[PDB]
């Protein structure tokens, strides 16, 4: 039907249909008879991988021989999606396919919705690790994912009396035809034992093995015939394990849980034994592979050359024992003498940092370590007790600067930083915007940076414009191609070629036709799928991420009741309507996170049902958001709500998805946001708020929350109806967790935006009224989108960190 | 090569070989530069699967336009072993497959031995449930296997320092090629709760939820194009599973647990929860699966042609919650009243009783099942009232009789009686061979049978000629169609035409070149594959089987040592050379079991160093006894142990495996021995020892072992070699347990049969001295083996049983 999506070729429909009849009849054991639309999915979804494997399988041949420097991205999160669509995509195969399910009486889009999210990530961190997999394999980069497939990715949040309940994401109930299992290359995990001390070194016995199973998936580069991996482990018991008999083996159980189930934690670290094991089991297993692969390669015993032909990207601070294991194995097993292991290591190794706030800071309990991994504690001791002789070598006598800088953290109990042992055994720390970056360097890492100024940078996030573009959004994508052409797609830089349109009627037209397009599909979607009514004629004011406080959903929740006040004090006067929708999972034991859900569909339940409100003002939740959502909503969006409290959010990825997208953002100079308004002019953006220094500046002086109330009569009235029980009826103190945190323990400073975010607000409004000029801004925006492709960040982060060029050269097919 | 393995023709070896490379290339993501042999097979594998699927659909969808009645055989174990090569006979491709395979450079027979084992089942009754699929396929029977798919299959066996070692069999590690998991039919199964009596009669509330998922296996007639199906359930937590998060995901694992190991207890009632649990899993599923199809068929609310379309076969005790069960929908969900649902229940129901000992009946605690199924107890409690109503009519005053026949057993603590349930509600009761059906009528059942004379019945054990002669003795099977043709391999009776060959030179030359070959291929494989030399010029004397003590693998240690001790006190006598081969699994609870293992391989270590009696007699304990193992020992054997005490031995079905394969056999007149011996007349028989009266005589009189070791000074040597620590030198009280009860409290009466065992393995010796003799009373065994096919076995069943006519006729391809 449209350009962007490939060529229907005669003999390529034609040898699709037949192989999807093969697949139904040999694979699937059925007939058209009694075939439901799940079998349908599934013998395409088998129909488009066997296009993979051969690209797959030479792929990793041609490295073999090739034997390129090899890059390894650890993550214990990678928020992958649904794969059978951005496969067709990356292949050119999705008009072929379209034409070949229609001719054999099937509706493809129908098919995709039955696929299920791999849901193997919490929100940001997950999904730029997706993002980034699909860049590395556009780029010809030699890069391996290496995390843990979770038998129970993120639960599925169902609302029930307005309240979050979660389930379990059995993801895998009806199999996952992209994943190959891999048993072949199963190796040991030690864990617990106790360390000996030989005339040849230390020994670490008497630990309990849990086995690590591979599965590896196909990642697919963009049109360019490379098929990269993503190896997922899974842990299995030995077959001696516990070997009265029949609890022996029901206790299997105990091993294989390590596999079992994703945190459900975002931006928050638990200090929790299995999560432990996670981490280590992830980190164990990935470098043996990795040592294996560089021992039997083409070039190469020689440990010396081993950081020119690997790299190893920590992603955050997870994966951090990936440096005391790697010194282990080097030192241990391979002999290597300490200097020589640790210069290897350090070469070997950087560390992404995602966040400052506290609350998410890795600090494990020594306890846990001595229990779990008693001779990487020793490895860790030993690492800190060189490193500080380096700090007492640059800055004698300084000793508060050696406390602070230690990697053990003394007190109740005593405490392993993570985030200090990966900057020591890293070469380079990069923070995911240019704002964050720099806060990293003046605060929390400021001694780390004045030993090793040279080991920090920035490498600003991205997302993938074939996702979250072409994918998600093919009615832009394509009026985009008829202008310009296709190359933009793996070069979005091309994008500001649309400048030049900015006052071409036609283009303007067609801008503001693609996003009403949108509106009414997703207008549609919430009827069938949820039964909720909405206009689409309204502005639809999205916020769409994880439940938090710093993110601030509370002051979005504020803005929408003093409309609702607004409103019921002159009914008859005209206001621009809003559809307001709000989106989000709450980690599971965040109280305060739940309240805020419990608190968005109390306002809706006044405010959908107030006949003098009409359809004026809307307020929904969207339920069990995820990436699949996300590629839904957010091309339907007009307005995208980036409201952090400056210097919270380290970078933010949403705003990027939404700018490309052709909503406008509201938003404070927090993360990204900053590079956006650069990149686009702060006159097309709408930019409110305290800076980062008016925040410090509030923390100087002390924030109470009182003033603002006492000097704003509308923040006033709003506190009344939260305390009084305007917004719940029967249970009128339901909210005063709320009020009281709001009035008296606020680290987020919600009161203190609230009448800039209000005013900002009615300049979205007035805009808004104005069609052709809402529409004008958003080509600015779209236009000068491109520095926010991941394409770029990965190029950035294969020259300036892991010394390897980017290659856009077609492999053969 | 050979002419019963099919033809190779050149259509067919090009298509193989081009499927095959395909498998390895989409399926395996693999080429030839990586590929293991493992590999190999799994390519091998799909491409015999694919030749099925076409047959599979097509057979089911031919009984659904048919609609016969349907055969629903329950079981809590199918001993399956290997499928491929199975697969490769039943459908004429194994010929062609091995050309296939070696014009790409494969030995087929090296990729045959990558296959794990099915090993779903301890021994003889799993066994039994395997042959039975096999011949009811082959016999066009619209039947089903019903049954768990167990994780963890019956454990590996290892032999350390003598003494058995469990270890877990998980043998879905690699993934099993022939299954087809079906999770759209999941099914929910309901355990705990409570019983609420309403206007609408009882309902059954406030269960916990387990769902039941099936996994579909093919199962191919003999060259008949017919394809049945044996679905096996799977135990999955439902996704609200006590849905802090963590936990509650990991506590999923309770409720899978249900399908995670199979019991490894051979004829041993364990009263365990979880035991209950299985057999309460498999039969609410199956009976769920059952009606949904009833009510799904051409034919049909009305449940009184129910029996006309379902015959539900229980195989042992273990499914006999079918009984209750079914009541249970009939009258709880399906609103039927209580004699009709009865009537209904009984005619579809028919129970297989497999042993006679007291120790292998199960008796469930009412206080189990009143927990676990409150609704099933009421149930049995009313079924038993009004059966108890009919035997005080029939015999009125005869209140003992009431109290033995009672399926509730009072005492200490209150048991129901499974057996007792069975009998009274199905229309057929068999036992499994001649005598074991007598004894039950005369003994255990008695009672029932005055009542009810018409329901029992006898359904003597058979073997599938296909598994146990053309797949594990090629070369026999083909000697034997040189002479007679191919007929005889769905027709077994046909082997009686090898009468007129008894006294053919050129046959019996060919006879024993036959078993030579197999004893070399055999003797080769325990080098190879265990290290361990024998005189392949020596009788191959085997008793496998599981060990226990009615089954007597003492008796034979006995003879071994007496042997032994003879050569010993006359060196330089000649004694005709025996390699004694034993070999088996003791369930792991069972001492006394894993004592006797210790004590055959004890004995091996004197016996097989001691220089002077060189190779003139050798002990081998053969470890991991299993169906693939079994397929390579008994077309080796020369002789064939079936030593039970008489009247213990219900049937036994590897006796009839031997007498297929040419060997001779040394046993009582126990279970089908007795019908064996009268098909090949006993002269052609070893039989000796007590019969089942003189075995009644001496428990009147009252058995005292002391006397035969007064009277019998060969046999006092063995106790005080035993005792004095003999074959345990560092540890000389070692086998005082196994000395006890033969001298005290001896079951099994050992000692008694002694002397004529003794004895009667000298006229063993003495014929075998004379080859062609040997080989003319093997030919006189294998020419009247025909009875002992399972589709003689299963052609009764169907017509005496279930009211179905077998048919030879072929489906189209
Ligand atoms: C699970 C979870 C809890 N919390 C709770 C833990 C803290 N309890 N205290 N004190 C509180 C403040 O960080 O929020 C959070 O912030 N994020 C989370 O993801
Ligand atoms: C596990 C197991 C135990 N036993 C033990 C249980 C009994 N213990 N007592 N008394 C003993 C005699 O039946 O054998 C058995 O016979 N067969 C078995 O399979």
């Amino acid at each position: 039907q449209i350009s962007v999506r490939g060529l229907a070729g005669v003999e390529n429909v034609t040898e699709l249909k037949k192989n999807f009849n093969r697949h139904l009849h040999f694979t699937l054991v059925k007939d058209r008879n009694v075939a439901t639309p799940r079998d349908y999915y599934f013998a395409l979804a088998h129909t488009v991988r066997d296009h993979l494997v051969g690209r797959w399988i030479r792929t990793q041949q041609h490295y073999y021989e090739k034997d390129p420097k090899r890059i390894y991205y650890l993550s214990l999160e990678f928020y992958m999606g649904r794969t059978l669509q951005n496969t067709m995509v990356n292949l050119a195969l999705e008009n072929a396919c379209d034409e070949a399910t229609y001719q054999l009486g099937l509706d493809m889009e129908e098919l995709e919705e039955i696929e299920e999210d791999a849901g193997l990530g919490n929100g940001g961190l997950g999904r730029l690790a997706a993002c980034f997999l699909d860049s590395m394999a556009t780029l010809g980069l030699a890069a391996y994912g290496y995390g843990i497939r979770y038998e129970f990715g993120i639960f599925n949040q169902k609302i029930c009396g307005g309240w979050q309940m979660e389930e379990a994401d059995d993801w895998l109930r009806y199999g996952n035809p992209w994943e190959k299992a891999r048993p072949e290359f199963t190796l040991p995990v030690h864990f617990y034992g106790r360390v000996e001390h030989t005339s040849q070194g230390a020994k670490w016995v008497d630990t309990q093995v849990v086995l690590a199973m591979p599965y590896d998936t196909p990642v697919p580069g963009y049109r360019n015939n490379v098929v990269n991996t993503m190896r997922l482990w899974s842990a299995k018991a030995p077959n001696d394990f516990n070997l009265g008999y029949i609890q022996a083996v029901l206790d299997r159980n105990l091993a294989e849980n390590i596999s079992r189930v994703l945190y459900p934690n975002d931006n928050f670290f638990e200090g929790k034994e299995l999560r432990l094991k996670q981490e280590y089991f992830v980190v164990a297993a990935t470098l043996q592979d990795i040592i294996r692969r560089f021992k039997s390669s083409k070039f190469g015993t020689n440990f010396d050359a081993f950081p020119d032909k690997v790299a190893i990207q920590l992603n955050d601070t997870h994966p951090s024992l990936a440096i005391p294991e790697l010194m282990r194995v080097l030192v241990d097993l391979e002999r290597l003498d300490w200097d020589k292991a640790w210069e290897v290591t350090v070469k070997t190794c950087a560390y992404t940092n995602h966040t400052v706030l506290p609350e998410a800071l890795e600090r494990w309990p020594v306890h846990l370590l001595e229990t779990l991994l008693p001779r990487h504690l020793q490895i860790i001791y030993e690492i800190n007790q060189r490193f500080l002789n380096r700090v007492a070598a640059a800055f004698p006598g300084d000793v508060d600067r050696l406390r602070r800088m230690s990697l053990v953290e003394e007190g109740a109990v005593k405490r392993i930083n993570m985030a200090h042992l990966c900057i020591a055994g890293s070469h380079a720390v990069n923070g995911v915007a240019r704002i964050h970056s720099e806060i990293l360097k003046k605060t929390i890492f400021k001694d780390f940076y004045e030993l090793e100024p040279h080991k920090f940078q920035n490498k600003t996030n991205g997302i993938t414009p074939r996702r979250w573009l072409v994918l998600c959004n093919p009615g832009l994508a394509e009026i985009i191609a008829e202008r310009i052409g296709e190359e933009y797609i793996s070069d979005l830089d091309q994008l500001r070629k649309l400048l030049s349109y900015v006052d071409d009627e036609a283009f303007i037209r067609d801008v503001a036709k693609v996003k009403q397009e949108n509106k009414l599909k997703f207008a549609a979607y919430l009827e069938r799928e949820y039964k909720v009514h909405i206009n689409p004629n309204s502005l639809f004011d999205v916020q769409v991420k994880r439940i938090h406080e710093y993110k601030r959903q509370l002051l979005n929740c504020l803005h929408v009741i003093t409309l609702y006040n607004r409103i019921k004090k002159e009914p008859n006067k005209f206001v621009v309507p809003r559809t307001v929708m709000i989106g989000g999972k709450a980690a599971p034991g965040y109280h305060m996170a739940k309240m805020i859900i419990k608190l968005i569909t109390a306002i809706g339940d006044v405010v959908n049902h107030d006949p003098v409100v009409g359809d004026r003002l809307r307020v929904i939740f969207l339920e069990n958001y995820r990436v699949s959502l996300a590629e839904k909503v957010i091309p339907a969006a007009d307005l995208s709500e980036q409201i952090s409290t400056a210097g919270t959010e380290a970078s933010g990825t949403g705003n990027m998805k939404f700018m490309l997208n052709g909503a406008l953002t509201i938003g404070t100079m927090d993360g990204a946001n900053v590079e956006m308004a650069e990149e686009a002019g702060e006159e097309n953006f709408f930019i409110f708020g305290m800076r980062v220094e008016d925040v410090d500046r509030l923390d100087q002086r002390g924030y109470n929350a009182q003033e603002y109330y006492d000097r704003i009569p509308e923040l006033r009235q709003i506190i009344e109806q939260l305390s009084s029980g305007f917004f719940s009826p029967k249970q009128p103190d339901l909210f005063k967790d709320i009020v009281n945190m709001l009035m008296h323990h606020d680290r987020f400073k919600v009161f203190a935006d609230y009448e800039e975010y209000v005013k900002c607000q009615e300049r979205v409004s007035a805009l808004y009224k104005n069609p052709r000029e809402w529409t004008r801004m958003v080509i600015r925006n779209i236009a000068t989108s491109g520095k926010f492709s991941s394409d770029r960040t990965i190029a950035q982060y294969a020259r300036e960190i892991w010394g390897v060029e980017p290659s856009r050269q077609r492999l053969p097919a």
